[PDB]
């Protein structure tokens, strides 16, 4: 009965990383954000896949970050890659103490580079400890 | 009441990778302590241990840049520093900025009082400009 | 793609813990070998390693019975035997007793590493039925 | 896309360990058994919790085993087994390993003493597979 979530990205969304409604024991998906049903320790994780065709002239940075909106806002986890056909994953994860009704966003800078070749390989989840 | 920790690099500590718990969304719970820049395990057990360090440089002056990241254990009973996890990266094969995140994770039998270090060789390439980019944590299983 | 193994004790080997792949439902796939009673890793990587041993005795003649189970790694460039996982049990504090010992963890391994899973008391080993003593790895 | 299952025991079954109907990507539960939808390497795991009050004169042995029913090869063997001798006591038994399975193979997770099952914690008696 411990809160758990695992949302996957909508491949058919336009210029957005958008999460599709596992969402169990009180975790909600609202406003593209995971809402935590109770205070406690949560493992938070995500994976986004990026792909591109060759290397252009403007230098490509790929960013991915998980943020906590404490209903204050702050970056929990963030990573950046500089890919310059190329393929890059960015993973994030850790344990955090969260408050009831906190909201969690997992965001990127370049939705156009998203790689939906493998289904459900772009995800975001939490598991309460 | 599982021991758990998640510490983050100190963005005011130049030329060092210094871990902090006293930040919003860094964590020491249920007995894990941070002392002398090391996580101290409060009780014997199985622990998932993980880290991410973000390296960044401006251009490649040399092909010989080598970035290392390691997590090691020091046991009270066997004062030797023993590596648990390590990775090495060569970011420069040949002036725009390169980024190289290094991730370490594994599941280890740890003893009461073990000290866990997470270290790098090049704190001048460390990127803690934004929060969330350099971290080190453990979860008792 | 990933290297994987799951080996089981030889019920015909008395006084030892001898692993087998050549049984129905034991496995060596994608490069893992079993040689000199050890699993040999085919490539550098992160590996979940696990074992279960079932010990069984008939009564407690002594409170000093001690059961150990360990998994060790021998690296080509190191040659020192280094413990990855270990447990100890004292079954007799004072009829058959049973003590399953479970080991599990996730380790960085190199090409050619040799993994050993051993016990101190093969006379207490219970491989009467299948599935009771096993040792495996899964590349992650 | 990879087959996965995790079924939990029915706390209201009589004199039996009975799995309730995730169950995705082709895994089925049929005749109290998980059925594999494709050939491949599977992680198989389970946990059963037993509990009892004090220790009697009859010696309590608790067994738990996972079996592979190979349908076309027509044979049936234990994949994983363990035994505990508990003699208010509490005992878990875990099982797990990686196995190569064939399409339509059926998997059972069985015990010897359903009367000792401990349903005190709801989501703690379970049986699952994860295709690699
Ligand atoms: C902190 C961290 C350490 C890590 O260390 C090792 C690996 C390599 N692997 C375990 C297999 C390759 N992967 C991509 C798997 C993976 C591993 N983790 C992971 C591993 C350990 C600890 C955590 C955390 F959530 F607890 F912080 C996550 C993932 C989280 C999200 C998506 C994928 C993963 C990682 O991928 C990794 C990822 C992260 C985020
Ligand atoms: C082979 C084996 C090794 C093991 O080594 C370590 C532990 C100790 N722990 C991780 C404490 C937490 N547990 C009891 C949970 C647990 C750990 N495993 C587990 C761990 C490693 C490998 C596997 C396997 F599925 F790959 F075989 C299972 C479970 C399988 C089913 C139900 C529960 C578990 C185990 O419980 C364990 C269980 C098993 C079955």
């Amino acid at each position: 009965d411990k809160p758990v979530a695992h949302v996957v990205a909508n491949p058919q969304a336009e210029g957005q990383l958008q999460w599709l409604n596992l969402l169990a024991n009180g975790v909600e998906l609202r406003d593209n954000q995971l809402v935590v049903p109770s205070e406690g320790l949560y493992l938070i994780y995500s994976q986004v896949l990026f792909k591109g065709q060759g290397c252009p002239s403007t230098h490509v940075l790929l960013t991915h970050t998980i943020s906590r909106i404490a209903v204050t806002k702050v970056n929990l986890l963030s990573a950046i890659k500089s890919p310059c056909p190329w393929y890059e994953p960015i993973y994030l994860g850790g344990v955090f103490q969260l408050e009831k009704g906190d909201r969690l966003s997992a965001e990127i800078n370049r939705p156009d580079y998203l790689d939906f070749a493998e289904s459900g390989q772009v995800y975001f989840g939490i598991i309460a400890l």
